[PDB]
């Protein structure tokens, strides 16, 4: 009747600036428990030095060694496992998906775009690829061309939706708003721009 | 600040042999650990595992005695306490063939032969010869095994027995990188 894992860590989805805990409890264990981050060790005891926002918590008595990450970051998006030494085995794979909202998304037309012309809304630095929705006052799906652009680090993307407008004496004074949301964002941010001929 | 003067390298070790992985880090005050396929490592509760070298000069080399197929893994001497990982160490643990024999029995009275090397890494090569190398006819065909690490090479020989070859011995040798000189099984034609 050796050591076992009552609960092993599972794949969790966390948004940026949030707290996460990975369920790792192993009964019949008095031995040291470690954590693996892409093949990297964390720390001995329940005090993880030289690491920011990393602290293992839970019941030391019940064999519970849950890792706690506060204020999640793009860096934390990785694979984890709470393996233990002293004749103990590893513990599953933990894919941490740290979702991040788009930043300062706007339409490449300025405050007002005076002029078969075009508009385009661009979402920047979001993972997963944020979705752009085009509408003046009611959804104008017609024309919207969603195109995803991968970023430097290859983890996040920059979706750009090119709109096929054809301005007239009507659309003048009429605002064209563009919202952009992702799994990190329930209700996307919007930029209000003014058309002109 | 702290660095790795020498990092572990991909090493080839034969079965039942001793290996050391070079890991020396200057200007270090942190504890140094080792990684085996994303697993942490005087290594208790484990046999033949002992890290050695000079703690004073910063040398932390890993020592493995009596190598085995299980030890075939990826390693790195990463350190805790604000320290980084250290390269990748692909340890190739070579193993000799086991019980290689000819599927003809002690004596095999348009016939065929085949010598079969079993459970060797890398795939052992079979060489056919009565008294001098008779590569002609030998058909080497490698067969991978369940765990996909080792193989079972089988060389089928295209013989055609006659009144001459009787009493004449047919030996079959099988060698690999783990075996400089392969073992041979002697069979009698009839
Ligand atoms: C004696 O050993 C020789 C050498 O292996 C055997 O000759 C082999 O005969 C088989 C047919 O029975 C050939 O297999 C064929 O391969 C093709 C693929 O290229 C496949 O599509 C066919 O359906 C067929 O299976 C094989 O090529 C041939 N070997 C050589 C080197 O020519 C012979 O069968 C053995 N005899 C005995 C009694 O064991
Ligand atoms: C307005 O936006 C549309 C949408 O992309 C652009 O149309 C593209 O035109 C090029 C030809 O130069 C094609 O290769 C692309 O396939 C077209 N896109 C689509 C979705 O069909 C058009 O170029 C833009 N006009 C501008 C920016 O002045």
């Amino acid at each position: 009747t050796q050591t076992r894992f009552s609960q092993e860590p599972a794949d969790q989805t966390v948004v940026a600036g949030q707290r996460a805990v990975l369920p790792c409890v192993l009964l019949n264990y008095s031995g040291i428990v470690q954590w693996t981050k892409d093949g990297l060790a964390l720390g001995m005891g329940q005090g993880l030095k030289a690491w920011p926002r990393y602290r293992v918590v839970g019941s030391a008595d019940a064999g519970q060694y849950n890792l706690e990450i506060t204020d999640a970051e793009l860096s934390d998006d990785a694979s984890y496992e709470c393996q233990a030494t002293e004749a103990a085995l590893r513990s599953r794979r933990a894919k941490l998906t740290v979702l991040i909202p788009p930043e300062e998304t706007r339409i490449d037309g300025g405050p007002v775009i005076l002029l078969p012309y075009n508009l385009t809304c661009r979402a920047f630095n979001a993972k997963p690829a944020a979705t752009i929705i085009w509408f003046r006052d009611g959804t104008q799906q017609e024309g919207a061309v969603t195109s995803t652009e991968l970023l430097k680090d290859g983890k996040r993307e920059t979706t750009i939706s090119q709109l096929l407008i054809e301005p007239t004496d009507l659309d003048i004074g009429r605002v064209f708003t563009c919202r952009s949301m992702n799994e990190a964002i329930p209700n996307g941010k919007e930029t209000s721009i003014e058309l002109d001929v």
